[PDB]
């Protein structure tokens, strides 16, 4: 049960044109070679190389209309002759920090259809989290993984090196309600709101009897979130006095990972709205980020709540 | 520059019979075994699989008398038939929280030479690990490392997936004298003593107007040593209420990591005394550990000394 | 440029409902996983893995009616619930004398529409060469190749074995007009017909003072026949005393290595009349063959002719 | 049991200093990079990169002191720091007229031990192959294969490809007495002596009422010969009009495969000895060969007795 046999049969099902299987695959194609070159890269900028792998396999896939990356200053628009109708947010390469001590690291997408009647334009990528048709991330660690929704919940394949290709693991998979591990740099604290340093306080000193949770923070966000999706509980990387909007991007970081997810009956906030209800303003906004299991995140509101 | 011609090249040099030449092969090729698994880990216990590729591979190639192992109760004396010089602990699979959410894993050993006149026995290998021969660790991250020592320094290799063997990445490693991130499981707070409360305030909560240190644990010991080495700064898993000894094994965790570290030029304590001068009493002994950059654990250090 | 890529573009042009991509595809997914196993299979019967991967693969495509394979007496009719309009005739592993010398060996293929009105059957797969949609060959060689035709002539793709997937080598291949090797059994010399001893004798002892030509015969038609698609020359398995109808298969080898050979500018003949225009008879049909570059076909041909 | 291993406890058992042991590793490291290139070659002069790969691991395993390629005019002289006892012969890659069409082609070797009390030069490269240490060749076949013998006969080794090691396949493999098959370019008919007319005439049109031999020739000689240990009967490049002393190399062709086939029970001639009994005379001396099941060579040389 191979990956693209599986977006194939799911375009089938959709009764698709087959232009998002067309981009679907192609994605998926920059992440096998992405995979490829991690697995050597000591050996064998690795920033620029995935980027160019996907922005090249994306464009001539003729499904996409307008590309943003974290790597790109503005929108990349598809030149007219291979333009289809998506608009495909990215982040190439994920992790960056932790490329040199070999952890865990990843790409991450989002896409949307355009829906305006004008030229194609940045402004076609500022669409809400809502607005997303397919998204998911690819996870280089101890084995390479795939997530993927196309709004059917949230699938998890896994890439067979024998094979060459990406078989499916985990279908329809769903956070825990409650988790046991709570995810942030505490390097940060000194920066922290009050309801950040509440809610920490809380997970550190529980005032009912319960066990501490445990703390787990890789650093590469895709790991992070990846273990937060399977193993249960929170992700933060809350706005504080340095990042007063937060860090992470909300259009091919947040919005991503929000979708997942939300996907699998999870929550993931700013603090004051759902990250896939907000509405961006600029290609490379930041938004703070919460998410997991439900009951963690709903905690983490009453403290904002409490603290406003 | 090859692993397997390397460490030939080495034996040569050293005027060795053979004998550690063939234990490091031994060991080595278990690591590649041990490295394909896990990277098709979820499409194919990985303990009890990892553990008898090593004990296999390691009594037959006649370098052996005892090993000693995480997951066996007992130290495995070697056949007569079969019975070599050396003695290997080691931990066939370390990070085995982290394998289901495909966060960075390994395999961890230490070998010595049998001292004693008397027939081999669990006492061989209650070697303090000053009298370690060799060392080191893989590491099955987004790629596949070894680090080794024999004495002359810490080795980096990395795993060619195309050539099939590893390769030298890095000759002679030396960490950081100081580094800015500190590396410990918080959830732990509440259990710890005022020494490590003391530091890792200080390291929040800096007194001299310097920034705070990044909060980094992936969880695998392995994973948090590696980055400690090829970044700099602390790792600690130091005793607490609820481990009162600490909760990492001396003879298979920290001796080997503690040997790579000061091999670098880093230190590696219990907080009491170096772990590698620690005599060991039992196999399955843990110790408190706290290691890296050598400015660090000083500063931690004078925590104890100050909370003594 | 890989081969799905490739694949999905052509059909994009070709204004497709998806239905023949989503079987070629599955069909390469077969292939890559037989490329696997015949990479390993001395130290992991090939005939019935390799059969069992296209058939499961073809039938959940949802692109098949009815199947040929070498490896089942009657035709397979695919469940009316996963039926599709497609007929396909292959062989799973061609060449399996050749499998324990390591010897390149292959699996061959053609797909048909179904043309009928009536309920499928074992007729539908009972169409001339001629009417071909598409067909091609994979050869597990020193590297693993498909040679592949939808009709626009034939292009060749190469598996990355980094990459895990098939890229174009070479696109639009043309034969040699003559070529330098002749490629046949001579061991069955005794059997020959008049014509066969005819051209082989001009081969060999030529009258006009040219060189002889080579020889070469792997024994696997596939790898005989690619040599003669890329260098030129001649490939026969000609009727003979033991064999009065030939040896090779009509619907799953001679006519799919026909249609790659004619599209390629080449000839290939039973002696009488183009392998793609016989009208198949019965499934497992056998049939002479004589293939390749078109002046030396036509030299055969005047052979036959002449002792007619 | 892996080739590495397996090379190690056979030095172990031999009570050696470790220098063949190196030289072996060397040379099979060697042929583990070439096996990966052609793998990915028509995607990714195969002679040149193959050669300069084995020249470098061979000398820098400080157990060479005379090299002989194929690829060089002279013996090459290993620099006296890193100079050893060992003088090895090799074809970096044979079948170089096969590599374009992805047939099978190889890598063969022979290791001789300097007897001579002399400065090192080409001399010691022209002993008899009765003298061989070690000796055997790589197969890139349809899976990788090597075949090696130190004097105890051949051991076949199958490269895993998920391992990245050879692996243990057959151990002491034996010729069968008698085969059905008989290979050589019948292409040179016209130029062959009486007695391979003879032969070969035997073979096709038997006087005895037996079934005429099958006819295969790959080209590549390792491919041939690899086939004929393995199935049996008779792989014959014999003197001819055109190439009156052979066309196959003595050093690094011939005395290789004619050491395999007689360590497995056969024979090697060139018709008037055996191969392993030339003394060579100049390191790219060609000679005449004929090897396989001993009662087919047997009958060979009858032809040359009664054709003298
Ligand atoms: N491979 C697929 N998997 C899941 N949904 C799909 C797929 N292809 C198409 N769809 C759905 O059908 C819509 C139209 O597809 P398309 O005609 O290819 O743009 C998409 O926006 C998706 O919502
Ligand atoms: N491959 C090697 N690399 C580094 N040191 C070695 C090696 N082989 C042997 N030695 C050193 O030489 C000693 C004796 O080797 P052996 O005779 O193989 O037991 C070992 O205990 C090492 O200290
Ligand atoms: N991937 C493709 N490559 C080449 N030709 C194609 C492809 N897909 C469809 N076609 C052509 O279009 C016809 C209809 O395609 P389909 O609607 O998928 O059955 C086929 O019979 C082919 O002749
Ligand atoms: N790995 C090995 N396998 C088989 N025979 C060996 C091996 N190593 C050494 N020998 C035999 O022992 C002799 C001396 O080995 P060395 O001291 O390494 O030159 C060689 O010439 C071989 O005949
Ligand atoms: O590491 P990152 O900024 O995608
Ligand atoms: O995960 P660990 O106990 O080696
Ligand atoms: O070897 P074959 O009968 O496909
Ligand atoms: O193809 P060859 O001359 O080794
Ligand atoms: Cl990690
Ligand atoms: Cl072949
Ligand atoms: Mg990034
Ligand atoms: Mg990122
Ligand atoms: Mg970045
Ligand atoms: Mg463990
Ligand atoms: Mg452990
Ligand atoms: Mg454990
Ligand atoms: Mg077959
Ligand atoms: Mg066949
Ligand atoms: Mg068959
Ligand atoms: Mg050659
Ligand atoms: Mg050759
Ligand atoms: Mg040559
Ligand atoms: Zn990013
Ligand atoms: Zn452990
Ligand atoms: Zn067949
Ligand atoms: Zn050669």
């Amino acid at each position: 049960l191979t990956l693209t046999r599986y977006v194939m049969e799911k375009g089938r099902q959709a009764k698709g044109t087959g232009e998002l299987t067309r981009l679907l695959n192609s994605m998926l194609t920059a992440i096998k070679a992405i995979s490829s070159a991690v697995r050597k890269a000591g050996l064998a900028k690795l920033d620029v190389l995935s980027n160019s792998l996907v922005i090249n396999m994306l464009q001539s896939s003729y499904s996409t209309c307008v590309l943003v990356s974290e790597e790109n200053k503005d929108a990349i628009i598809t030149a007219k002759e291979k333009r289809g109708k998506y608009v495909v947010c990215f982040d190439p390469l994920d992790g960056s920090s932790n490329i040199d001590c070999l952890a865990s690291i990843g790409t991450i997408f989002a896409i949307y259809r355009k829906t305006s009647e004008d030229e194609p334009s940045e402004k076609d990528a500022l669409q809400c989290g809502r607005n997303i048709v397919a998204a998911g991330y690819a996870l280089y660690g101890s084995a390479t993984l795939v997530a993927l929704s196309t709004g059917q919940g949230v699938d998890l394949f896994m890439l067979d090196p024998a094979l060459g290709e990406f078989v499916l693991v985990e279908k329809d998979v769903k956070i825990k309600k409650k988790g046991k591990i709570y995810s942030l740099n505490e390097g940060y604290a000194k920066y922290f709101d009050a309801a950040t340093t509440e809610y920490v306080q809380k997970k550190k000193f529980p005032e009912d009897g319960s066990a501490p949770y445990g703390a787990r923070y890789v650093g590469s966000m895709v790991a992070d979130v990846h273990r937060t999706l399977v193993y249960g509980g929170i992700f933060l990387y809350p706005a504080n006095q340095k990042s007063p909007k937060g860090k992470l991007r909300l259009l091919y970081e947040c919005n991503p990972v929000a979708y997942i997810i939300e996907q699998a009956g999870g929550l993931a906030t700013t603090g004051t709205q759902p990250v896939l209800d907000v509405k961006p303003e600029a290609i490379h906004q930041r938004v703070p980020l919460i998410l997991g299991s439900p009951e963690d995140v709903q905690e983490y509101l009453t403290c904002v709540q409490k603290n406003q």
